[PDB]
């Protein structure tokens, strides 16, 4: 039904595309990251989008998926955020990630989900320093 809150960018496979594209584009212009790392985030973008593409194509996405995919791509960016190179500390990584998503969602639907951005930045920072996505742990 109509839920005007907690809207996650993975609700629509096309929205995910627009979101992640704008994300990886804008983030490339932000500090902390190096082009070699944006190269991988490009893959993370294409991977997540295609996953949701196939998922929504032959069926649909349940709310449970949103609360899993949010920590999934956070983990794959965590390894990149913890990557040392031209850009500096991880503190500069997560802050840029946060803003990139914000600026992205403004271009796509015009409204940004701040709780989401905070949730993601918590996950990324956590998984990066823990070095795991909770498995065999």
């Amino acid at each position: 039904g109509s839920g005007n809150s907690h809207t996650t960018p993975w609700t629509n496979p096309g929205l995910a595309e627009n979101f992640m594209n704008s994300f990886m584009q804008g983030l490339s212009s932000m500090p902390g990251f190096t082009a070699s790392q944006l190269d991988d985030m490009s893959t993370i973008a294409q991977s997540m989008v295609q996953s949701i593409q196939s998922l929504a194509a032959q069926g649909r996405t349940s709310p449970n998926k949103l609360q899993a995919l949010n920590m999934a791509f956070a983990s794959s960016m965590a390894e990149i955020a913890a990557s040392e190179e031209g850009g500096g500390s991880l503190s500069t990584k997560t802050s840029s990630i946060a803003s990139a998503m914000s600026n992205a969602f403004l271009q796509t639907t015009g409204v940004v989900n701040q709780p989401f951005i905070n949730e993601i930045t918590q996950l990324v920072s956590m998984f990066a320093q823990a070095g795991m996505n909770d498995v065999s742990a």
